[PDB]
């Protein structure tokens, strides 16, 4: 039993752990992701505890990570790239939606450059599986805004360049719970200042979600 993990985006080999609640991500190019998890653990442990899946350990080239979808009956997942891309500019200006649950139904294309209006529409598309209870969808948005606000505030004090990192947004079909966490440290770098570009990605998301939560 190798059970392939249903990824939203990326090209790394990710499988289910042999045990419950764990996924195994192969470090394809270097062990930098492991070096960065260990650096954050030693220098910014509060950031790791609040915003990042637990790293349970390492097996050869495999990271044993907390499965962020594990406690969900019917998870809907959106992957938003908020760190700098390797060569390309962001598809939505400050960030790039990499994919989401049911995106094929909406003709989402991760290579398409989007206007603000199309960006907002794809986020609304992601929220449609959450259903007709406007009040429950508002609560999911507000809980994301609560955590992302705190993240953006905390990023001012972190001397890392979060190149390539993604936000994984999750809500259950019934909107009974949600979360957002930072994943993919494989290109993160030590620097002597905060990462303003990544902070701008997060504040732009906060603005967009806040408009959605307030829309009548
Ligand atoms: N801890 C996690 N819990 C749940 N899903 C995760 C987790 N980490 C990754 N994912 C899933 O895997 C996808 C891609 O993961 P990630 O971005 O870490 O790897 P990647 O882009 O394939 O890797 P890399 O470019 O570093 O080789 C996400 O879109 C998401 O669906």
């Amino acid at each position: 039993s190798i059970r392939i993990f249903p990824r939203i985006a990326g090209r790394s080999y990710i499988i289910y752990g042999q045990t419950s609640g764990i996924i195994c991500k192969r470090m394809e190019k270097s062990d930098n992701e492991f070096v960065i998890y260990n650096y954050i653990s030693e220098h910014y442990d509060k950031f790791l505890k609040k915003y990042v899946p637990k790293l349970y350990g390492k097996n050869n080239d495999m990271l044993l990570l907390e499965d962020l979808t594990y406690n969900y009956n019917n998870p809907n997942v959106m992957d938003v790239k908020i760190g700098a891309r390797k060569r390309k500019s962001h598809t939505s200006g400050f960030f790039s939606i990499r994919g989401y649950t049911n995106s094929h139904d909406y003709k989402f294309d991760p290579d398409e450059y989007l206007t603000s209006e199309s960006t907002i529409n794809h986020i609304k598309n992601f929220m449609e599986a959450g259903g007709e209870n406007r009040d429950k969808t508002k609560q999911v948005l507000l809980k994301w805004i609560m955590k992302l606000s705190e993240l953006a505030n905390d990023l001012f004090e972190i001397n890392l360049k979060f190149d390539g990192v993604s936000l994984i947004f999750i809500y259950d079909d019934d909107c009974s719970k949600c979360d957002v966490n930072v994943v993919d440290f494989s290109r993160v770098k030590l620097i002597d200042t905060n990462d303003q570009m990544t902070i701008s990605a997060v504040t732009n998301l906060i603005k967009i979600l806040s408009e959605l939560a307030d829309n009548p």
